[PDB]
């Protein structure tokens, strides 16, 4: 319909894409996971792959609009890459994020942003007590690679990873999994960067 | 011809692109898998790959025409980039499908698509009992990842997977392959989504 | 020089591009495969490993032109992006064809077009008994994946695999290796699809 | 905001992309390693794997601006493709780079950019002797690909590698890390090429 | 600087892009090798995998300038998407090369480019033998895949391979390594094609 055609050429054709955050205008980031699956254990470079989908949400001003101005539409799917989106990356990854789902995020009337990326991630873990009764702890902290705390801060709805949707014959059982956000300071820069730290504890069935 | 050049043009060039299904729009996607070989089973990670193509047909008024208005000419085929396409993901997977044919698609004057794209998909399958006679069941959901059911609706002209191009010589035998539409409500999302539920059991020779 | 930048002008930038065969408008692509190597055998996914390259010749009035206006000249080399390729897939493919030579065809004056492209295919195919002196005999079909034989119909100038290029040292021997032409009916689709059947007979030396 | 936006345009769409440095406009690269992990180490190809994130570092006249001009900003970030990168590449490299963060950098007003790029580099290192107790050393040498001495120079801030951010349940402990500015002479080129030798002393835990 | 931009503008956007060579209008590119090592060694599939840097030389009448009418400025590096590059592909190839440097050359007042890219080859090679002190000895033609002699000649500076910054520790020592120009005819093919037989003999340490 050409309501939705007049609403997309006017929020991204008409006006210029955002610049992202700035210290004077910062965004918060609510992040979440939905671990999915624990698929391979690499004993001998201490590499663990986890198959999960992120829900990343924020709101905009830049992406509001008047459902009554564009014939009552409150939400429409849309490419990521008509929209700005956060650079949210995995600190100990040891090989590049496999995109398992498609680049499309829900756009609402208030100018809030629905993203859920599907990833495969590998990651720095020793899986060494797998084997064992007590299981072993692994974490890994996502956060924005460039933005700072003063440009981007994160925020989790829940402190409880969602394993609604953990695969029931895996090979590895789920303890306990985990998303506590974190601020934290490097050796390199002064100002803190903010991360949610996923720690999951898990044991071979 | 300079027939269909200029109907490719009236529908792709002169018009502007589909902005995807709406709520006050909805689509009805029909999917259908053909089943061409179960190639590899890794116990270890529970992972198991499969060879098929599947059948994704919808309709869109925008892509209809008169044949007569365009010198007697019924369907055509394009490129998938030309087209709007409907995001259907394997929730189950485990590492990106590795596409096997061209991203080419068959417009009909009545404005409907014909996509059969060839994949290759690793998805979460415990196979312990594959080397039983009685086999083992394996799953995998298929569905719009970012559209709803008021949105993107699914249907299947069968329950009953094709296996008439499944390949003779494989290292396992397809026991039942089904093929069923379902509907779910996740913990995140009020609105329901649609999936075929792609079910196989199989055992090796 | 010029003659050839105006030529390619004329043909690319002044004309729109072919918009493919139709039932009206048919093509003939002829086929050709060149065995280089049976690189690798995995005798535990039944997936075998050929690296060839493929002679795909048609002809198109698109292309033509009169040498005598253009600086006598008679053919010349193009991306393959500037031109319509056909979409000849390989149906027991197991992942990706990974190209091996550059995306360039020749244009010759009266439309014809020459393309090899060079290729690493794995497809399905059983190599129980390569250990034998008999050796074992596997076959792979080659066909325009969207087109019917309506549109588009291939030949072949050899039922003979041109393997006066394969391997010396090659793990494997060939037997035997056969291009034919063939029509099929799939259980999917009321038109008919073309292919060329690749059928190799190979034994370890 | 549309300060940003504005200050955005006017480097980027009213001045043309910086076309690299010159031998009349040269330009000083500050590179820095920071250590990660010590993945793999594959001693029958002698192929070592490192994670790690590089600091790029440099300044260009051309990025500079008054920021009481634009509303009182200093810096910004900005995808690393809207700007010119300094193409440092890792000389004894095996197989391609994998890039592990986003492609953001950040300008600030004096035009100076910060760069980090994430990455896992397979890179040429004869591990025999990493199971004792003296361990191996290995060396890789980051520069300019295409670029002399005369358009890019490098320089370190420090000696030492950053192992602060260094796997602790890593499979190889660290004994040394070293980032140190050479001076290289081709016998293709007339002008020398500039590089920072990376050098990691390692053992097993 | 202006200079260049203008330089650049005047050479690229101004004049259309190189058709590539004719048979009226011949090129000769000069190809150098520089082994850097010889990583992997398969055994079982007789492929061998080389890591090294190509020399590609050759001269434009269409790239020359007079560097007094461009602000006295003899070279320049460009991307080589700007510009038109010999299809240089290796014959043997069992996997596409994998680039290990940047796709940046150097184009001088003269109209000559120098491109050097680096790459991962895997070809053809039964390196039995190589657990021996005689070695074992194995050849890749190089030579571009669609051009023939009357369209594209190659030239080697030397027959002897740069060996200068051949590896060290790695695994596999170098008897010998040489670069020689040879025509040869194809069946399919009634003009000859000129390739660049790299030869090397080596032995595992
Ligand atoms: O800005 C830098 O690093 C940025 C990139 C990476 C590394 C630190 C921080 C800032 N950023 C990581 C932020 C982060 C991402 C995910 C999880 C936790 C933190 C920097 C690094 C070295 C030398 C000088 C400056
Ligand atoms: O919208 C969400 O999820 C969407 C992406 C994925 C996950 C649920 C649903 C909606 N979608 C999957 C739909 C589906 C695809 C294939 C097979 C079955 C269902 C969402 C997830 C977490 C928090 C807030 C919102
Ligand atoms: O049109 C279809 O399939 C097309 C794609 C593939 C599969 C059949 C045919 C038509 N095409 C293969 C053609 C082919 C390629 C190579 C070798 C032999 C045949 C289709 C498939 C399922 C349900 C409805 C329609
Ligand atoms: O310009 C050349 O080489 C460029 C590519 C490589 C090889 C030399 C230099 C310039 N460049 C290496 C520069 C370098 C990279 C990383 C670490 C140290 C130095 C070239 C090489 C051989 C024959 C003709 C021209
Ligand atoms: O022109 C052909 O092939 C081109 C690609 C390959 C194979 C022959 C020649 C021309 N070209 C080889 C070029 C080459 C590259 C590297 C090393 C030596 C030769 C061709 C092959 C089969 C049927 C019709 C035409
Ligand atoms: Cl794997
Ligand atoms: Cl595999
Ligand atoms: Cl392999
Ligand atoms: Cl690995
Ligand atoms: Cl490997």
């Amino acid at each position: 319909q050409a309501n939705l055609m007049r609403l997309k050429s006017d929020l991204f054709n008409r006006s210029p894409m955002y610049p992202g955050p700035t210290k004077d205008d910062p965004l918060t980031v609510t992040l979440g996971f939905t671990l999915q699956d624990i698929v391979k254990v690499d004993s001998s470079t201490n590499e663990v792959d986890l198959v999960y989908y992120e829900q990343q949400r924020w709101k905009l001003n830049s992406l509001m609009w008047d459902p009554n101005e564009y014939g009552n539409i409150t939400d429409f799917r849309t490419s990521a890459a008509d929209i700005w989106t956060p650079d949210i990356t995995a600190y100990s990854s040891t090989r590049p994020v496999q995109v398992l789902s498609p680049q499309i995020a829900v756009v609402t009337h208030d100018g809030s942003v629905m993203f859920i990326p599907a990833q495969r991630l590998s990651f720095m873990c020793d899986p060494t007590g797998v084997d064992s009764e007590e299981g072993v702890t692994c974490a890994v902290k996502f956060g924005s690679w460039v933005y700072s705390g003063f440009e981007i801060d994160l925020k989790t709805d829940t402190d409880q990873v969602d394993l609604s949707s953990y695969y029931a014959s895996s090979k590895y059982e789920i303890l306990s999994a985990t998303q506590t956000r974190q601020v934290q300071h490097y050796s390199c820069c002064p100002e803190p960067y903010i991360d949610v730290n996923l720690v999951v504890k898990f044991r071979e069935r």
